């Protein structure tokens, strides 16, 4: 499902460490970033480091930032950091609208999460559960909190029987519109992916229609429920959170900034594929083609690289 096409064979980090140093003091960053695997790009910066006594990133980290940089600081960073930077970036200034805390506690293995924790330990000198807990609010913090501190089994073990009572409780709930109860907070922070997909396939066998079609019926305005809808497509299916999020930012649509280089950067090396795949079956037109539509400068250009769509 990854995008990210790595070259069959890669130089020495020092010469990219060169080459880059060069760059950064356009198309050569493109070039050598975009065909790198996480493990090279850890090396190469690595190796700046030793040459340079500085951190390649160190010109980027600023938030006066370019876009083009804002894409090369996500992607260059490791996959723990990156996410602990968004994470915080979305508790500083969280508003009821804001889902990234969500997207980054469903979207990840439990393993990636708990790299996500430990690398905001060390760049925030705090746990990244504590200033959610923090600065949310109301039944938003009651499911972010539990979302974000989860440590899933990922096994797939399925306990039918528990599935059919608990598909059976989330309806009885959802049903009088109790978006915000207990227990379903309770099963989709704590239940494992399977289980939980298990419990949503009994949900639409015992009562006819699907959990996600059942909570269309709500409104709109209700951030919550926008909000618990999010999070059972990012447990179930992320590709159709993915691609929504995608359409709106791209159409301009979007309240959720930096969206689209979030969205690249994030899932280029697990599953941008098949969101490009069902970006494409929702709208018709490629997903690089979207980027590429308006304006095609260096930005534009690291994404569709990082699509595996370079000229496009």
């Amino acid at each position: 499902s990854a995008t990210l096409k790595v070259s069959d064979s890669v130089p020495a980090p020092s010469d990219d460490a060169e080459q880059l140093r060069t760059a950064f003091e356009e198309d050569l960053i493109i070039s050598i970033l975009a065909h790198r695997s996480a493990e090279q790009r850890k090396v190469i910066r690595q190796a700046y480091h030793e040459t340079y006594g500085e951190d390649l990133l160190k010109t980027l980290d600023k938030e006066l930032s370019n876009d083009f940089e804002r894409a090369i600081l996500l992607w260059t960073l490791e996959p723990g950091e990156r996410d602990a930077l968004l994470a915080n970036e979305a508790t500083k200034r969280w508003t009821s609208s804001n889902q990234v805390l969500m997207e980054v506690a469903c979207t990840r293995t439990s393993t990636q999460l708990l790299h996500a924790r430990q690398a905001y330990h060390a760049r925030y000198k705090k746990s990244l559960e504590e200033d959610v807990a923090h600065h949310t609010t109301g039944d938003f913090r009651k499911l972010l909190v539990s979302l974000v501190t989860s440590y899933r089994y990922e096994g797939d073990e399925v306990n039918m029987t528990l599935a059919k009572q608990e598909a059976k409780l989330v309806h009885e709930k959802i049903k009088d519109k109790h978006y915000n109860d207990e227990d379903v907070i309770r099963i989709l922070s704590t239940r494992s992916k399977a289980q939980i997909n298990a419990t949503f396939n009994r949900y639409q066998d015992d009562h006819g229609e699907e959990i996600l079609k059942s909570l269309e019926e709500g409104d709109d305005d209700d951030k919550f429920l926008a909000l618990l809808r999010s999070t059972i497509q990012c447990l179930t299916r992320p590709e159709l959170y993915f691609v929504d999020v995608l359409r709106s930012a791209i159409n301009k649509t979007g309240t959720d900034e930096g969206a689209l280089t979030r969205i690249v950067t994030t899932r280029a090396e697990i599953d941008l594929k098949v969101i490009g795949e069902e970006y494409q079956r929702r709208n018709s037109i490629p997903l690089e083609k979207a980027i590429t539509k308006d304006t095609r400068g260096d930005y534009e250009k690291m994404l569709v690289a990082l699509l595996g769509e370079d000229d496009a």
